[PDB]
C-alpha cells in the first residue's frame, strides 16, 4: 500500500496472509485473501497459477505483522485450491481472476471466529456501490515501487470507486477493462494499492454493511497518474462461488 496508515489486524480481521514454502524450507510472502466462510478464503488466481501445488501454501488468520507471532493467530494448509477454469491474463488485464482455498489446521479444523478472526460478507446480485463511494483496501505490499522488502507492519488505505464509462476513457485504460471488473483510486494520485497487495479486498460500506466488493487484481504501475487499481467484480462470481463452496 503506497501511503496510507500502518494498522494491526483488530481492525481488519477478515485478512488472510498467504505464504509459501519453497524447497530447502524458506518460506515468503505470496499474497492477501479474504475469510467468506470458516473454511474458505477467497482471493485472486493470478497469485497461484505458476505454483497451483495446495501443498505449497500456508494461511494465516489473526496475524498483524510479516515476521512475528501476533497473539490469537491459527495457522492453516490449503485442502482444496480451486482456481477459475478460464482465466487468463493480457499485458495489463486478467480475466476471471479469482480463486478459492478451502482452509484446515493440522487437527482438520477451519476457523474458529474470535475479536481478530472474522468473515466478510458477500455482495448481492446486481446491487454494487454507486461510483464516488470510499471504500478501503489492506495489505502487506509495496510502499514505493521503487521498493523491493515490503513492511513489516500491516497498512490500509481508502480510495474511491471509479465508473466503467471513464475507467474506458483513454488515457486511463480503454477496452482493455471490462464490465466484469472495477476500477479505484486516489482523486491526488498520492495512495494505491501496488504488488504484494494483490488478492486482498476492497470492502466498502454498502446499506449499512460492510461487504466484499472487489479483490485486488491488477494497474498500470502504483499511485500513477490516471491509472487505477483494478479490481475482480464479486457480485458477478456470485454463481461460480454458491456452486464451487
Ligand atoms: N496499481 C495497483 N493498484 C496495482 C494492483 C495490483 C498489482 C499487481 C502486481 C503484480 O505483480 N501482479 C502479478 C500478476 C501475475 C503474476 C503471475 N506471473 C504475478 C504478479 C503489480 C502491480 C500492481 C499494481
Amino acid at each position: 500500500i503506497i501511503g496510507g496508515e500502518f494498522t494491526t489486524i483488530e481492525n481488519q480481521p477478515w485478512f488472510a496472509a498467504i505464504y509459501r514454502r519453497h524447497r530447502g524450507g524458506s518460506v515468503t510472502y505470496v499474497c492477501g485473501g479474504s475469510l467468506m466462510s470458516p473454511c474458505w478464503v477467497i482471493s485472486a488466481t493470478h497469485c497461484f497459477i505458476d505454483y497451483p501445488k495446495k501443498e505449497d501454501y500456508i494461511v494465516y488468520l489473526g496475524r498483524s505483522r510479516l515476521n512475528s507471532n501476533t497473539q490469537g493467530e491459527m495457522k492453516f494448509e490449503v485442502e482444496n485450491l480451486i482456481l477459475h477454469k478460464d482465466y487468463s491474463a493480457d499485458t495489463l488485464a486478467h480475466h476471471n481472476d479469482i480463486a478459492l482455498l478451502k482452509i484446515r489446521s493440522k487437527e482438520g479444523r477451519c476457523a474458529q471466529p474470535s475479536r481478530t478472526i472474522q468473515t466478510i460478507c458477500l455482495p448481492s446480485m446486481y446491487n454494487d456501490p454507486q461510483f464516488g463511494t470510499s471504500c478501503e483496501i489492506t495489505g502487506f505490499g509495496k510502499e514505493q515501487s521503487t521498493d523491493y522488502l515490503y513492511p513489516e507492519q500491516l497498512k490500509m488505505t481508502v480510495v474511491k470507486l471509479i465508473s466503467h464509462r471513464e475507467c474506458q476513457q483513454p488515457h486511463y485504460y480503454g477496452s482493455e477493462v471490462t464490465t466484469k471488473m472495477l476500477c479505484a483510486a486516489d482523486p491526488q494520485w498520492k495512495t494505491d494499492s501496488c504488488q504484494g497487495d494483490s488478492g486482498g479486498p476492497l470492502v466498502c460500506s454498502l446499506q449499512g454493511r460492510m461487504t466484499l466488493t472487489g479483490i485486488v487484481s491488477w494497474g498500470r504501475g502504483c499511485a500513477l497518474k490516471d491509472k487505477p487499481g483494478v479490481y475482480t467484480r464479486v457480485s458477478h462470481f456470485l454463481p461460480w462461488i454458491r456452486s464451487h463452496t
